[PDB]
């Protein structure tokens, strides 16, 4: 309406129901927008965003729709603080949910959140649209289990330098190839590289990639060409696939879409 463009929505349609966690921005909280409809609503903590850029970024974000990516609904703008109105993932964080030992997952289940953030990875590279921070924190699950990838694009406008900078406290060194670490060089290769991270988290139950090593321990093995080594739930092909993420050489590493068709496989022949 009146005051309001696409990308725009209304705070006074929304009704605030629960809690839900915390993260770098803030509070998220779920709620209903228009009195019906499930959302979960990012309350952006004041100083932690460049906000301006990103809001011009939410028109962009607003037409990228794939069913395994977490939808951006718009933004409650003009206002302090801001909010970030998305699609509501009712099991939370992907990384919490692997740590809950309760669910006893099979294999083929951990493979399908792996097909699920390769089909949401596949269609962001499709786009030319890098991710630079996928991580299992990164990526959320809902009610039926589906796994899609978060926050996409998001650390661009994150403005604690300790996030941003490869030498910062907070930076994903653990999650990062050699000529990110080296020389801050991104490209579609280096979410390549936190793919198969990723999907050594998921393998992995949620430990923490190098879980024994510092930040500056894990560069250094990374820089010196050592890897993580096998899960134990991760077969050979499985491994053949996170480990085809990690070439030394960037242009030697898949493209989603060959990463894809290789889980396929995977799922065909195990
Ligand atoms: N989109 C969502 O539904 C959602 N987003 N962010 C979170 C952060 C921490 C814990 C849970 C969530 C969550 N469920």
């Amino acid at each position: 309406g009146l005051g309001y463009g696409s990308w725009e929505i209304d705070p006074k349609d929304l009704t605030f129901l629960k809690e839900l966690g915390t993260g770098q921005f803030g509070v998220v909280k779920y709620g209903k927008w228009r009195g019906q409809y499930d959302v979960a609503i990012k309350m952006i903590k004041e100083g932690s965003m460049s906000e301006d850029e990103f809001i011009e970024e939410a028109k962009v974000m607003m037409n990228l729709s794939h069913e395994k990516l977490v939808q951006l609904y718009g933004v409650c703008t003009k206002q302090r603080p801001i909010f970030i109105i998305t699609e509501y993932m009712a099991n939370g964080c992907l990384l919490n949910y692997l740590r809950e030992m309760r669910h006893r997952f099979q294999t083929q289940q951990l493979l399908e959140m792996c097909k699920d953030v390769c089909e949401a990875m596949e269609y962001l590279e499709s786009k030319q649209f890098l991710h630079r921070d996928l991580a299992a924190r990164n990526c959320l699950v809902n009610d039926q289990g589906v796994v899609k990838v978060s926050d996409f694009g998001l650390s661009r406008y994150v403005l604690d330098d300790e996030y941003t900078s490869s030498v910062g406290s907070k930076f994903p060194v653990r999650w990062s190839p050699p000529e990110v670490l080296m020389y801050s060089k991104f490209s579609s290769k280096s979410d390549i590289w936190a793919f198969g991270v990723l999907m050594w988290e998921i393998y992995s139950l949620g430990k923490m990639p190098y879980e024994r090593f510092t930040n500056s321990e894990t560069a250094e093995h990374i820089a010196q060409g050592l890897r993580l080594y096998r899960p134990h739930l991760a077969s050979e092909k499985v491994y053949t696939i996170m480990y085809s993420c990690w070439h030394e050489k960037a242009d030697e590493r898949p493209t989603f879409k060959i990463l894809l068709s290789n889980i396929l496989d995977v799922m065909d022949e195990e």
